[PDB]
């Protein structure tokens, strides 16, 4: 029944009444993006591919996304479902591909496309590709906050939801390296029953929510200095897109 974040996390989902925290063991999968880096002129073609692991067909849909990141910004959702061309998005922005092979093609290339492009699969949780930086060879300020976090500590970030049924979507936190790399870190159910997490965090991250005051929080502890990250919450739309993002809050874990 509760909306889940990715394909996979709905095979759990009980009839009886039960309260779930899942970590999912099977091997994960990895997508390779490349290239890492490429520079065009006004008016080219950017090319930009992203390989899987294992396959992303499944019967539901193809569950390959493509955003773009901006510095200061979170990423903005571009394409879903590996072709589809998200509301507001421009046309010259097109996504491809079928089974381990995905591109993302952009033409023609305008000055406002420079920046970090990024694949991410909702079939087996999240995970995403490595990043692609693009250059090319209306004011506006947009701004964050972070703190200073010494290892072993521990730390409580939130979010708010407007404007939409926030008890009818499932919702995640995914942090940022100092390397730009992008990794999921907790999901949780629409209805706040089944939780999800990597590897990575197990027993030291909590997600939770509260549907009727529209929060959604990250609790983490036992804090490492490779949690160092920018933390963003964010939303799951359709077909495990992740179409809005929170701006990030920053956490640096250093002794």
């Amino acid at each position: 029944g509760e909306a889940v974040a990715a394909a996979n996390q709905t095979e759990v989902e009980m009839e009886n009444k039960v309260v779930l925290e899942v970590l999912f063991q099977g091997p994960d999968i990895v997508l390779t993006q490349s290239p890492a880096s490429l520079a065009v002129s006004l008016g080219q073609r950017a090319t930009i591919s992203c390989k899987a692991s294992q396959t992303l067909d499944y019967d539901g849909g193809t569950y390959m996304n493509w955003y773009q990141q901006k510095p200061g910004q979170p990423p903005k959702l571009l394409i879903f479902a590996a072709s589809n061309l998200e509301s507001g998005i421009p046309a010259r922005f097109s996504g491809s591909g079928s089974g381990t092979d995905f591109t993302l093609n952009i033409h023609p290339v305008e000055e406002e496309d420079a920046a970090t492009y990024y694949c991410q699969q909702s079939r087996e949780d999240l995970t995403f590709g490595a990043g692609t930086k693009l250059d090319l060879k209306e004011v506006m300020l947009v701004e964050s906050g972070g703190v200073l976090v010494k290892p072993g500590g521990s730390l409580k970030l939130s979010c708010s939801a407007s404007g939409f049924t926030f008890s009818r979507y499932a919702m995640s936190w995914v942090r940022q390296t100092p390397e730009k790399r992008l990794e999921w870190v907790a999901s949780i159910s629409s209805g706040g029953s089944y939780t999800f997490y990597p590897d990575s965090v197990k027993g030291r991250f909590t997600i939770s929510r509260n549907n009727a005051k529209n929060f959604l929080y990250l609790k983490m502890s036992s804090l490492r200095s490779e949690d160092t990250a920018m933390y963003y919450c964010a939303r799951s739309g359709n077909d495990y897109a992740v179409d809005y993002w929170g701006q990030g809050t920053s956490v640096t874990v250093s002794s």
